[PDB]
């Protein structure tokens, strides 16, 4: 398939990443800056983000699924269904909404490009009717994470794609943060895109941290591979 070929023929290898984040929650403002590679033949991405403002606003796993799905192993059998992929070079935009179960929700923005050699996610987020000492500005989350189906679909009318999943983080009380996404992503550019098939990403991330890294950070490691096309 020629077409699916450019976009494609990018991740065979190990690809530098850089992600840059613009955040005000509830008017608590704060950028992150994230580097690391990924290497779409694993499904594997790598990656360190700080808080280059200082002391970051809120959990850290609430920011997991805003820092890249271009780096998901797509099955041969699935590769007709790699929208993230067939969209590249020139990208696309990925925009959500998550809403925070009895909490504030973000909205995001982001465009994933590449930049020379380099995949590129440039973000701005803005969250809004948090409470002050809820499980988000409160910091009552604990720092893990857990795995999840991510369900992809077709929008045929924006030349993109909508993407819905239910995240849940673990409280410090042994209960449950739910954060339901809705997404959107479309083309940056004119050209043809893949529309694929209903089908979905597995998703596992781990989280930890740099012994040397004083700085508030995040060390994000996440597998991913689609599925639900056998």
């Amino acid at each position: 398939d020629p077409m699916v070929s450019k976009g494609e023929e990018l991740f065979t290898g190990v690809v530098p990443i850089l992600v840059e984040l613009d955040g005000d929650v509830n008017g608590h403002k704060f950028s992150v800056s994230g580097e690391g590679e990924g290497d779409a033949t694993y499904g594997k991405l790598t990656l360190k983000f700080i808080c280059t403002t200082g002391k970051l606003p809120v959990p850290w796993p609430t920011l997991v699924t805003t820092f890249l799905m271009c780096f998901a192993r797509y099955p041969d059998h699935m590769k007709q269904h790699d929208f993230f992929k067939s969209a590249m070079p020139e990208g696309y935009v990925q925009e959500r909404t998550i809403f925070f179960k009895d909490d504030g929700n973000y909205k995001t923005r982001a465009e994933v490009k590449f930049e020379g050699d380099t995949l590129v996610n440039r973000i701005e987020l803005k969250g809004i009717d948090f409470k002050e000492d809820g499980n988000i500005l409160g910091h009552k989350l604990e720092y893990n994470y857990n795995s999840h189906n991510v369900y992809i679909m077709a929008d045929k009318q924006k030349n993109g794609i909508k993407v819905n999943f239910k995240i849940r983080h673990n409280i410090e009380d042994g209960s449950v943060q739910l954060a339901d996404h809705y997404q959107q992503n479309t083309p940056i550019g004119d050209g043809p895109v893949l529309l694929p098939d209903n089908h979905y990403l597995s998703y596992q991330s781990a989280l930890s941290k740099d012994p040397n890294e004083k700085r508030d950070h995040m060390v994000l490691l996440e597998f991913v591979t689609a599925a639900g096309i056998t």
